[PDB]
């Protein structure tokens, strides 16, 4: 698409690798955006986080701590809110560290207003180094397993909502 | 395609999910298949596979034990030969034990002929399998599908290099 382009075609290193994951949601871009929004109840639609604590209201720079459900190679992770444009619709988040096997992970979403024939096109997309011992495909196809699995319940969540008014 | 409502349209049991994957292959199919069919050496693409034990020569029935890489939630896998048509090019396999959490696993594979620029091969892969309890349909196929993925792209991988040589 166009935004694509504009947000979402990252340049990474030699050691990284990174992708992009579209999902069309029957919602309007309100209830879309005021779930993805909230950086200290990611819960809500992430299917793996059983938990997450963050220190006062969250801004700018605040850490959020994520424990995430048993049956993973992980569980805890400790991340970033870098960007936050309640206008613009744009998140950015960077995990800074944690339990797992995601270093320099940094990602960026976008929700857009779409066709209802209201609706929403969310976009998340994502760099991340390859762990020793890797290779940047396996990287890449299993971050955006973990990506589909919150996009598609980030649909479900919204479209129930929805549904109710 | 029209090729996945032949050999890759499943039904399903209420808690099992199925998904079927695509690959094209700037390669002849005769080295694809060679890789695909030999069912007592799937390390040879496979990426996670470290070492694969077959009991005498690979027959329709033949079990397959695969011991997997560090890192998963796995250590090995009891797997059957199901179908193997050197003719048509179809592949079917059954895991049928291990210490994984894929109950009721079952592969479909088939190779097609395609024409590359300017020759090449489609690969496609479907399967069926079991939800585990406490996960979703979209949880546990989204993720077999990460795993066939990497199988099918380092498949494309392998073929195109050894297409390379002649
Ligand atoms: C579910 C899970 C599995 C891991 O192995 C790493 C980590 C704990 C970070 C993670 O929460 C990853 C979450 C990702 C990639 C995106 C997100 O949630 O927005
Ligand atoms: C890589 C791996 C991870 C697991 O968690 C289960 C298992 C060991 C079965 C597996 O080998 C699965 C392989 C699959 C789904 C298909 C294949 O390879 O044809």
């Amino acid at each position: 698409v166009q935004y694509v382009r504009t947000h979402h075609q990252h340049l990474c290193r030699e050691n990284q690798c990174t992708s992009a994951l579209v999902k069309h949601i029957k919602a309007p871009l309100h209830l879309v955006w005021s779930l993805v929004r909230r950086f200290d109840q990611p819960q809500k639609y992430k299917p793996f986080v059983s938990r997450c604590t963050v220190i006062g209201d969250p801004e700018i720079g605040s850490l959020r701590e994520v424990n995430v459900k048993s049956g993973l190679p992980a569980t805890t992770s400790t991340e970033r809110l870098e960007l936050l444009d309640d206008e613009e619709h744009i998140l950015g988040i960077k995990i800074i560290g944690g339990d797992h096997r995601l270093k320099n992970y940094s990602s960026i979403l976008t929700v857009h207003p779409e066709i209802i024939e209201a609706g929403t096109m969310v976009i998340e997309s994502f760099v991340v180094d390859v762990p020793q011992g890797n290779t940047k495909d396996e990287t890449c196809y299993f971050v955006e397993a973990l990506i589909r699995c919150n996009l598609k319940s980030l649909a479900d969540v919204s479209e129930r909502l929805a549904s109710q008014d």
